[PDB]
């Protein structure tokens, strides 16, 4: 039955593979990337009229009937996203009258306008002079003086926020303004009666930071700030030391863009770092068929390659299939052998992890490292001592990265501080990188492949962690993927691999929860709204990936031969396209719960393949 | 008569011009560049068999009958240069038996072998493990802590030594060893009876530094050096901040090579600065027609372009000659607008100088700046406000750069400390950058073109400087060009331009000195030996450039219609080639008096043209 569905899915993956041997699907997010890119170009005085065009097309193409833009497809109109898109389009050259602008503008106003937007949106507008710099939370370069062990030192922030903070402190120190030509100034963002419904800091704001901010805005007013040049230079140097190979910073949009502006501020456009940083941008860009251009929030070659391999293997292809071997070889050249920012908490730990992007040595993450190492462990490569060696370094690093509670974060160890989550500036997404169920799960299944089990103390501490984190209804939160189906799917698949007994209560209680949210059409789905409203947990239009996930949990928990299980497999078999792939107009990936979602282009092909390979395995 | 000679020279220069509008002749030095490059490649594990070949041919081609290598052509065998060339060749794959090796080896031994070589030579050999690291003068990264105003702080060293010192402190801090394969180890450099005739520090070594060094080598022995990681990172950061546009450091061979090794030491080969640093090298390389490859100690596009323009103008071509305008345009895009290391002594001075290389913004030099600004002053470009403006910035910068004694240095102000010239490490060439007669002269003639004169206090302070620096026999030392003919030529040409009266005593006393050293064949010449033995002052085989220089002094001093003058003009008219150029198998450029000489490939064509244009001018 499904066999053909599977052989067709395989043939498709293999065709999607690149020459070098890796897989790489585009990462989808929202228009703030392109919108900011446009403003970035304006700031750097590097506007390509041709690019603007492809961008206007993209922006419009993404706008909805109501004239708004959301974070995920089929999501509520988002104010911030729409404001930035609005400003972007007006700059590119669109009359504030035209249908699109008008509809959007009304929505912006019906919300309290500019004043109801996140800090970043006001800060970007601040940069082009459409908003007072003094109404923007302040982050001083002096932050660079806080030692390793001090509240709010840059190492208490998550890897992603850290770099952004540093780059920003330089910018907010100079508070520069790059005026927009008159034709694009957007005062009409203030023209509203609705009261500003301002979003506060993540975990609530102590009157302390509130005061401290005001203090900092005052200190900014002075005519002489002692030791500030030093603080700046200490930040510029922090930046220069970490610039990634592709010229980015952390391989993510934010710090990259800010670091570039910061360098512009410091009159270093003639410097290598800037040139390389500016040039690197193109690699993240994407030409869309309908004539548009989009910029990726980040790139996922390694991650894609890793999963693709695991999929194709669990699906059939021999451990030495020349096509997989090509990938295995590629993955080895990716391993990172130098110290990163994690070393600040594990100085005696030898490097051996992998990153998400192509070249980003200072930020390997536990999630990738585990998937890659695990993937390798399922291949038969020529240089068997290199494969055997890589795995060990990777394995040991993961082990050494395990946090206190027994789980694993993504980039750092015990990056569980809470202080940063309260400062004014941080009102968007996560700011710290504490252990998560999904990452911890992947780590467990990775070890599991090697044979390790519940006897080893490391695994136990982890399992205890997952047990304590389980949700009342037996589900598990999905930190880096939408959502409860993603996490529950991971956890169960893992626990089954580390020896745990699937017949246990909590395991069963989870399995049940899965069967219970099966959509009528056979498959499962879970809308991104499940991060905001608990009523959506498990609910949503069925998607190939989310179906595959719930399907893995069922297969892992022994319920392979089940109604729900048979039903799910059917769904994937029917919904499959003639070429072998699958479609998925929804996002199933999570950047920050409730604030930023991603669309992993390969998920729709890889996971269904992996799940089918596991079904065919359980028979 | 000479007219055709001149018209021919013009046609030639115009043909040598590049499309972009600039002139750029290769800079010649000695084989330590290529020899070190080979060792550098070995260290970085990046050996291109094909390149090694082109280098072996080059090394061998440059070797002389006696089997040695000198600093300048027709110069005394140099021990250091030969040792390094010897080690280079043996590495590339040459038997220690072969004719060239044997002859060279014997010379090496008849000198006391390895032990009689400059610090660098022993340090390079130290790097590949053919010499104890503890016998090499030490330079600690801690040197990075000395504040702006403290004996031996990195800003008391000349721009060229500064960068080298910083890069090195990282290297000498780790004292790494990159073993040579056995087939190339060179113990035979010790096999000698002759006593080691060691060269001491430039200005003599106080027993203090001698002890201090011993101290440092001891402190090196310890198991814990507090604040050393910080010292290194302060050095590493200093380098990252200053890397040049082309990927070099200072646009000179030394710091560039060491900075690269330093980065490799810190495991930063995956970093942008390294990559760009490594790739940049090719631009300095040169394919030789006989199948060899040489590496330029530095590049001189700006310098060449500037003089070429001044030559072609003083020779005839209209100020708006489309071909010159192309150059003028190019020269404007070269002006540097950011702060460099000079700003540490002139923080309130606005940037507006030019560099020697293509892209090297942190190190504009006074010499180039003056020639360029002046060259521009003689042109009629389309954007007349840009030209008018640039000159202004440049003019002002030069002025603001003038040192205490009234003269100008090359890169810094009052970089006249003496302490650095005594430490053990510095036993090769200049270590500081004090004012010089030649630079000061060029500056004067620069202003002169603008109409300024002896009335303005600036000019006076300078002239007084020159007056006090004049030599007993009425000659002026040549700091950046071989030698007394170069300086005297500059000085007089200048003084004549700033209004001074040529009929004065010291002026005449100089002019005479010129006529008195005119070789029988009609032209003038001055061997590089004139830096070592005062007997050679003004003496040496006649060259087109050196003739043009003495010829300029004479034309400036009113002695245009003179026997010596007529005679000289004749020489240039005869020695001229059919194509229009001139040959010059000798070096007429100075890197460091007595230690490093350069061959400015364009001098032979440009100066003769300039001198002839000035003769035809005085009639
Ligand atoms: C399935 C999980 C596998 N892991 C291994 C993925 C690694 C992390 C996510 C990949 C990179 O994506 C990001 C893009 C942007 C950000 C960001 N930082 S700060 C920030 C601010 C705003 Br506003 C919007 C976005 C960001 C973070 C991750
Ligand atoms: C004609 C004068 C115009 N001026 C405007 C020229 C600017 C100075 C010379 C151009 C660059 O040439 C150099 C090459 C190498 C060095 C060097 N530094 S440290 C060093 C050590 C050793 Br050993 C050998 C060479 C060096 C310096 C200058
Ligand atoms: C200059 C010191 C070299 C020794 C490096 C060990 C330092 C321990 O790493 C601490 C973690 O900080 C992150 C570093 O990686 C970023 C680039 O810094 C490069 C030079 O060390
Ligand atoms: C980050 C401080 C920016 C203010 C610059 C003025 C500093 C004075 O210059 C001192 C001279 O040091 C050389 C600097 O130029 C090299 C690169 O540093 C870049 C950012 O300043």
């Amino acid at each position: 039955a499904y066999a053909r569905t599977l052989d067709r899915a395989v043939e498709y993956l293999l065709s999607c593979q690149k020459d070098e041997g890796y897989w790489w699907g585009p990462l989808l997010s929202n228009v703030t990337m392109e919108a900011e890119y446009v403003l970035l170009c304006h700031i750097l005085d590097r506007v390509d009229r041709d690019r603007m065009e492809k961008i206007r097309r993209y922006l419009l193409h993404e706008q909805r009937e109501d004239g708004t833009w959301a974070l995920y497809p089929g999501g509520p109109p988002d104010l911030d996203t729409t404001i930035e898109a609005y400003v972007a389009l007006k700059y590119i050259g669109m009359s504030r009258d035209e249908e699109p602008m008008q509809k959007a503008l009304r929505f912006i106003q019906s919300q309290g306008g500019i004043e109801s937007s996140r800090v970043f949106t006001r800060m970007w507008l601040a940069l082009v002079g459409e908003y007072p710099w003094e109404k923007v939370p302040m982050v001083p370069p002096e932050i660079m003086f806080l030692g390793k062990r001090m509240p709010l030192n840059i190492y208490e922030f998550g890897s992603w926020a850290r770099a952004t903070v540093v780059a920003l402190s330089i910018v907010m120190s100079r508070q520069p303004v790059f005026p927009l030509p008159e034709r694009a100034r957007v005062p009409e963002l203030y023209e509203t009666d609705v009261p500003p419904r301002r979003r506060g800091a993540k975990g609530g704001g102590g009157w302390i930071f509130d005061a401290l901010d005001r203090a900092l805005h005052g200190y900014q007013k002075l005519s002489v700030h002692p030791f500030r040049r030093a603080a700046e230079i200490r930040a510029l140097d922090w930046l220069l030391e970490r610039q990634a190979g592709d010229g980015s910073w952390g391989g993510i949009q934010p710090p990259w863009f800010y670091a570039l502006i910061a360098l512009k501020i410091l009159d270093m456009t003639q410097h290598p770092a800037f040139i390389k940083g500016w040039e690197g941008l193109e690699l993240y860009g994407v030409e869309l068929d309908y004539g548009g251009w989009m910029f990726q929030a980040s790139i996922s070659p390694v991650w894609d390659t890793g999963l693709a391999v695991l999929a194709l293997r669990a699906a059939g292809l021999p451990a030495d299939h020349d096509r997989l071997v090509k990938a295995g070889e590629w993955l080895l050249d990716r391993q990172i052998t130098v110290p990163g920012d994690w070393a600040v908490k594990r100085p005696n730990l030898k490097p051996g992890g992998f990153a998400f992007q192509f070249d980003n040595v200072y930020y390997p993450d536990v999630d990738d490292t585990a998937v890659v190492v695990w993937a390798l462990n399922t291949l038969r490569l020529p240089d068997e001592r290199r494969r055997r060696d890589a795995m060990t370094k990777g394995f040991r690093w993961i082990v050494g990265m395990q946090s206190s509670n027994g789980g694993w974060g993504a980039y750092d160890v015990d990056n569980t501080s809470d202080l940063p989550n309260h400062i004014p500036f941080c009102d968007f997404g996560e700011v710290t990188d504490p252990p998560s169920e999904d990452v911890t799960a992947h780590v467990l299944e990775c070890f599991g492949s090697f044979g390790y089990d519940d006897a080893w103390k490391v695994i136990r501490r982890a399992v205890e962690y997952l047990k304590r984190e389980q949700k009342p209804d037996g589900s598990w939160f999905g930190r880096w993927g939408v959502n409860y189906l993603y996490g529950t799917g991971a956890v169960v698949s893992a626990l089954k691999a580390v020896g745990i007994d699937t017949r246990e209560p909590y395991i069963q209680k989870a399995l049940d929860w899965v069967e219970q949210h099966q959509n009528p059409d056979g498959g499962w789905g879970e809308d991104c709204r499940s991060y905001e409203d608990p009523a959506y947990a498990g609910k949503g239009a069925s998607t190939p990936s989310q179906t595959a996930w719930a399907l893995m949990a069922l297969i892992a928990g022994g319920r392979a031969e089940s109604e729900a299980a048979r039903r799910g497999v059917q769904y994937l078999v029917e919904t499959q396209r003639p070429d072998g792939g699958w479609d998925e107009p929804y996002y199933t990936g999570t950047g920050f719960p409730g604030d930023f979602y991603l669309g992993y282009t390969m998920y729709r092909h890889v996971f269904p393949t992996l799940a089918l390979g596991r079904y065919k395995q359980a028979i």
